[PDB]
Formats: structure tokens, C-alpha cells, sequence
């Protein structure tokens, strides 16, 4: 009855131990417990789970494509929901955040410096790059190199800085964890805030999570598809796409999914949004989106018959498959 959670680097491990410890106090001795496995990146976590060294890790939907392929063969078991309990959203919006008065529109992105959440993630990579690779009559389509030559420097966490130094320009090394200050949604927004990049590819709640007062948020806007900018509150009218929720994944067979659910259900019940002043499941003095997204309000069980392809949808998986092949309509 021990769920082995795969923590990615230092901060997550810190929060995971605090997760383990607090659960120990509200769950009966015969109930599920948490064990923490620290890994270097999400990829190691996927391998560890498939190799039966850990049992669970939360992933952005785009990374669910990787966990699914053999030899990994992982499946989503618990999805995060955003918004509220009364109105649970199992999707979010990918947006392009720029500083106010920077001048460029969606079509003048070449030559800019970009800030991405991570390589392979929905909002930070799949959505934005998906939208512009084919619009490049230039067949330098083996992605990384095309992107590396499209922008004049980026921070694409988890990318290979040895073959593509340009991709790690804004964050030397392209570290794939929170140890990289420019990692994740808030890492990418910071990359723009710090003025290291001209555009951050994040989600609609990112800025709200980072800039408390409207005053500062006014120094920012969003790039829309029709080549017009708009206020950060107009994300419903100005966003790149709607993507599925981050989901906790487990092994397709012998994945301990019941235990995973009871542990998380019990956790949201005890430390969910608003629940406890002792320990918050969706926030941490040690950082943002550690283990789960700070923007989540709870967890929902994924229907048992639902596999990765059904979870992502036909359009997304195909888009992802095509993206990684540079395939573009002839
Ligand atoms: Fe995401």
C-alpha cells in the first residue's frame, strides 16, 4: 500500500517528503502511504515507472504521448481539474504572453527570443511551434534546428544544448527541472519578465499566478492568432488553443491505480484547495507547480477504458505525431 511518487529534483523531493509526512497523520495505519523517488527529469520518471521503480508522476498532456509509446506503455489514471469544484475544467488555454508596447504581432516572431515551459509540453512547445513550423516554407523541418534558427535564442528546457546551443541561450544548459529558474509555466513567464525573452508560451492563468496587482499585469498583453494583441484577461478571446489537463500516469498493468486514487482523493480532501493551513497540496514555499499544478483545484478519476490516445484526442496525437516528423501538407 505504498505509492512510490517520482519527484523531479530537489524542490519536488522536498514537497514530496512533506506530502508523505502529512498524509501519515491523517490516514489509518492500514491505508496507502507515499514513498518518494527523486529523479533528474520527467523522462527518468517515465522510465522508472515502466521499470517498476516508482508508480506515479504527473505530466503535462503532451508528455503523455511519450509515456504511452512502447516500451513505456503508461496510462493516465487521475486528471487535474482547474477552475472550481462547482465548475471543473479539464482543459486550459495555451497563450502567447508579450510585454506591452513591444510592437510585434504573431506574424513577426522570427528573430525574437522565446521562453518555453519545456520541450514537448502543450502550451510551451506543442501548440506554439506546431502553429509555425508548417508556415515555414523552409524545410529545415527537423524541428529543433528549424526553431533554433527561427528565434535568435530561446530557453527550451530539456532540449539538447550540445546540438542546439541556441535553444539553451536564455537558460544555459536547458535544465529539465525547477533548478532551472526559467523552467515551467512560471519559469517561462519569469524569462519574459526578466526581459531575457520577447515572448513566453504559457497558459492563461500564468500571469495571474505571478503578478498580484492589476497594475503590473497591465504592462503585458497576449498575442492573438488574427495578429492583434489583447489584455491578459481576454484569454478566452485571445489564446492559441485549448489543451487537456495534466494527468497522473501509471503502468498499464500492475500500476496500483486504486491506491493512487485513494491517496490523492484523501489528499485533496485534507489538503486540497482551502482545506488546510498546515500543508497545501497545490502550493509550496519551495516553488511553483511542484508535483501538481498550483492552478489545480482537485483531481478526477480518468475512466478505466480510456487510454492515452482517447485521452488526448485524434487531432492532438496526430498533430504531435506529425510535429515530430516535420510533416506538413504538400
Ligand atoms: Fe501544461
Amino acid at each position: 500500500k505504498t505509492v512510490r511518487w517520482c519527484a523531479v529534483s530537489e524542490h519536488e523531493a522536498t514537497k514530496c517528503q512533506s506530502f508523505r509526512d502529512h498524509m501519515k497523520s491523517v490516514i489509518p495505519s492500514d491505508g496507502p502511504s507515499v514513498a518518494c523517488v527523486k529523479k533528474a527529469s520527467y523522462l527518468d520518471c517515465i522510465r522508472a515507472i515502466a521499470a517498476n521503480e516508482a508508480d506515479a508522476v504527473t505530466l503535462d498532456a503532451g508528455l503523455v504521448y511519450d509515456a504511452y509509446l512502447a516500451p513505456n506503455n503508461l496510462k493516465p489514471v487521475v486528471a487535474e481539474f482547474y477552475g472550481s469544484k462547482e465548475d471543473p475544467q479539464t482543459f486550459y488555454y495555451a497563450v502567447a504572453v508579450v510585454k506591452k508596447d513591444s510592437g510585434f504581432q504573431m506574424n513577426q516572431l522570427r528573430g525574437k527570443k522565446s521562453c518555453h515551459t519545456g520541450l514537448g509540453r502543450s502550451a510551451g512547445w506543442n501548440i506554439p511551434i506546431g502553429l509555425l513550423y508548417c508556415d515555414l516554407p523552409e524545410p529545415r523541418k527537423p524541428l529543433e534546428k528549424a526553431v533554433a534558427n527561427f528565434f535568435s535564442g530561446s530557453c527550451a528546457p530539456c532540449a539538447d544544448g550540445t546540438d542546439f546551443p541556441q535553444l539553451c541561450q536564455l537558460c544555459p544548459g536547458c535544465g529539465c527541472s525547477t533548478l532551472n529558474q526559467y523552467f515551467g509555466y512560471s519559469g517561462a513567464f519569469k524569462c519574459l519578465k526578466d526581459g531575457a525573452g520577447d515572448v513566453a508560451f504559457v497558459k492563461h492563468s500564468t500571469i495571474f499566478e505571478n503578478l498580484a496587482n492589476k497594475a503590473d499585469r497591465d504592462n503585458y498583453e497576449l498575442l492573438c492568432l488574427d495578429n492583434t494583441r489583447k489584455p491578459v484577461d481576454e484569454y478566452k478571446d485571445c489564446h492559441l488553443a485549448q489543451v487537456p489537463s495534466h494527468t497522473v500516469v501509471a503502468r498499464s498493468m500492475g500500476g496500483k491505480e486504486d491506491l493512487i486514487w485513494e491517496l490523492l482523493n484523501q489528499a485533496q480532501e485534507h489538503f486540497g484547495k482551502d482545506k488546510s493551513k498546515e500543508f497545501q497540496l497545490f502550493s509550496s514555499p519551495h516553488g511553483k507547480d511542484l508535483l501538481f499544478k498550483d492552478s489545480a483545484h482537485g483531481f478526477l478519476k480518468v475512466p478505466p477504458r480510456m487510454d492515452a490516445k482517447m485521452y488526448l484526442g485524434y487531432e492532438y496525437v496526430t498533430a504531435i505525431r506529425n510535429l515530430r516528423e516535420g510533416t506538413c501538407p504538400e
